[PDB]
């Protein structure tokens, strides 16, 4: 009766989904050669259509997600098609590429062959397909401590780092079939970097900070009427905060408030001073300034969340009920100046969506 | 039966209560005394001991209260004897000159006579016991917003305000048996008022901005093994954000940011510059610094996080469970700065607690 969850999840899927593209008429036809396809063959395929409008579905369903102002835009990319390692690595080389755009970056998802029978087709193994290394041995700290599994898995098989603060991860991904994963170097004329410096500090730039542009989230399950895409990458385009906020500013991560306090010129001594508030302000200012000065796709917190009150009245508008965690859609900085704080949301879980799924390394 | 419920929450209070007090082979004696109370009187009278240490539990299970470290200290004034106007009046006037202490705030609760059979014997009209006025009339907004509806109220009573933007509200009882509530001025000479400087900018006292010491909260149920304690006004010292990232900040409170950035010479004019990010840190800075230099006591987002995970720790240490609210636990400048937001809590209901009840006015 295993199959039996895919007849539902289908019926539900395949009605929403006719009805939003003024389809409804052909949803009952469509069904039957469903009902069909799965009693013989135990799965079913979607059509382009369908594969499209289900990403952007999923994306409108993330109850997590600040941006989604924009799901109907989503540039869907359709690699179920491909079989090889080659194939594989030259789709995920295209994403990082056409989602770049040189700067103006495209909401885009590259989606891989979906599990059969619980079987991956592919499985990628990067939390994003552009990030930092990170290494820690001998009391030393090294690049991103976020990135300390997967750098040592990836060692494991071949490749070693240069072990500056900013090594980039190879792409990591196994086929079905086989026992390991393959790696691949990232060509470094893919990959747009941001130098981060200060508007109106110019000693910002003695900290050496960088960046990447687009961060492109690889390791979630796209979800879609019963069909499991464990591997469908996708990206948008960062909030300022996610960068200045928390990457650089975590202690767990880069942990740099304490050196910005001392290039902009404060003491970070006490507590009552606002030395962590007033250093992760002008690190956010100069993310933002970085950014915008390279012509990479950023927003700002506050613009973000003027954005999504816009969803939210579209979201009404169109009579469909909004769903979202408040405790990820306030930002990290100043979140009572957004109209999301002084709000509710339902949290519920609506399908198409994303989900977490289990590494497979640890 | 209701009055079963009563029994039952006895049992519960009563057996917990003595426990941590150490009394536990009393327990069975008191509930019997107890037992045979409310059968006879439908109600029972808590001893100077039981009040205390339950106004302390009840402090302890507020699951938003990020100052919970020190519930074991709270200063318990018994006022259960109180009958008239003026002995109201006059107790609240002692709380806010003993919870004022000069400066140096005592975390204080004054516990006025419960609720008899559902009928209040007083009933307090202030939000806190000492807040400003708010106008709005003719397009013209004066003081406080969030006091609108209450001003209005006093003002039907025949008290009248100065129309500045700080005119402090007087205290708004009623008793049982009277129709209407009664008010009374505020002595002056027991509100302390800070007026807000910034360390640093000197033109920053051309806001002309303050804010009054001690935060009094007057409207809360007081809920104790079944006995329910409508009228008991507690206080801490204020958290700094509070006045500085709402109470001044807040559009729809005193609505300052945009004057704070004049003052501290920066544009209002682009989301990208993170204006309001940085006026709200020098607010914040200016809010700390002020109470500092007037010897009032106040405590940071950050000191308050710290002593909340010690909070955590001597929970736990104690065998206790820990309850929160991570939506009110976080503090509005930068959240993630503090060790709260990353981690997860327990948002369950524990007695004695602290509740909100209807405003008897609109
Ligand atoms: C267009 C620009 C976009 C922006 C500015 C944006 C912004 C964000 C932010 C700030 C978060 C929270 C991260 C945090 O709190 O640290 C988030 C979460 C999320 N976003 Fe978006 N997003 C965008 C596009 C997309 C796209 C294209 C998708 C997928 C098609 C997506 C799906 C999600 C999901 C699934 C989460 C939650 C992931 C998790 O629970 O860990 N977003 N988004
Ligand atoms: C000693 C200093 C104290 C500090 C610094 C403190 C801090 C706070 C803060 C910042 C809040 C949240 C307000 C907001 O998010 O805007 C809060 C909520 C609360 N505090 Fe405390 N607090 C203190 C003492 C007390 C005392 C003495 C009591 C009662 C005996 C108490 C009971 C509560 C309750 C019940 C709430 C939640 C009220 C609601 O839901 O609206 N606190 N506290
Ligand atoms: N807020 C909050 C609130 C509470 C806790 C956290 C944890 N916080 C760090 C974190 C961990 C894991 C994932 C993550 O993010 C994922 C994600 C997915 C899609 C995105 C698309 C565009 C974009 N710009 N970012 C995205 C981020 C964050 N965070
Ligand atoms: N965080 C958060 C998170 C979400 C929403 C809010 C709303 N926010 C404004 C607000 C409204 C009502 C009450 C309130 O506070 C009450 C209170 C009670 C006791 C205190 C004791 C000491 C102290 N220093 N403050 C206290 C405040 C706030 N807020
Ligand atoms: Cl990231
Ligand atoms: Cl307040």
């Amino acid at each position: 009766e295993e199959k039996e969850i895919l007849w539902n999840e289908a019926k539900a899927f395949i009605a929403a989904c006719y009805q939003e593209l003024g389809k409804a008429a052909e949803v009952k036809d469509r069904l039957a050669d469903i009902k069909s396809e799965i009693d013989l063959t135990g799965s079913y395929v979607h059509t382009k259509e369908e594969l499209e409008h289900g990403a952007k579905m999923a994306w409108r369903n993330s109850n997590r997600c600040i941006g989604r102002l924009f799901w109907n835009s989503l540039n869907v990319i359709d690699r179920r098609d491909v079989r090889t390692k080659e194939e594989v690595r030259d789709a995920l080389f295209h994403h990082i590429e056409t989602a770049t755009n040189n700067g103006k970056i495209r909401p885009t998802i590259t989606i891989f062959p979906p599990e059969e029978k619980g079987e991956k087709q592919v499985e990628i193994w990067n939390h994003q397909l552009i990030r930092y290394a990170g290494y820690e041995s001998d009391g030393e700290r090294i690049g991103d401590p976020a990135s300390c599994s997967l750098t040592a898995a990836c060692e494991e098989l071949g490749w070693r780092g240069e072990r500056t603060d900013f090594d980039l991860l190879p792409l990591i991904f196994r086929m079905k079939g086989d026992e390991q994963p393959v790696w691949y170097e990232l060509p470094r004329s893919l990959v747009i970097e941001v130098p981060i410096t200060h508007p109106d500090i110019e000693a910002f730039s003695d900290l050496e900070l960088k960046w990447y542009g687009v961060p492109i989230i690889s390791d979630m399950k796209l979800e879609v009427g019963g069909i499991h895409y464990n591997a469908a990458p996708f990206n948008g385009w960062y909030m300022g905060t996610e960068i200045g906020a928390r990457n650089l500013a975590d202690e767990k991560r880069y942990d740099k408030l304490k050196k910005v306090a001392s290039v902009i010129g404060i003491a970070a001594d006490y507590n009552t001073d606002l030395w962590k508030d007033q250093a992760l302000v002008e690190l956010n200012k100069a993310v933002l300034h970085s950014y915008k000065k390279q012509g990479v796709s950023i927003v700002d917190h506050h613009t973000a969340a003027s954005q999504f009150k816009r969803f939210e009245e579209q979201a009404e508008e169109a009579g469909r009920k909004l769903t979202g965690d408040w405790t990820w859609l306030i930002p990290p900085i100043s979140p009572a100046a957004t109209h999301i704080f002084h709000r509710s949301y339902d949290n519920s879980i609506v399908k198409p969506n994303y989900f977490y799924q289990d590494k497979p390394y640890e």
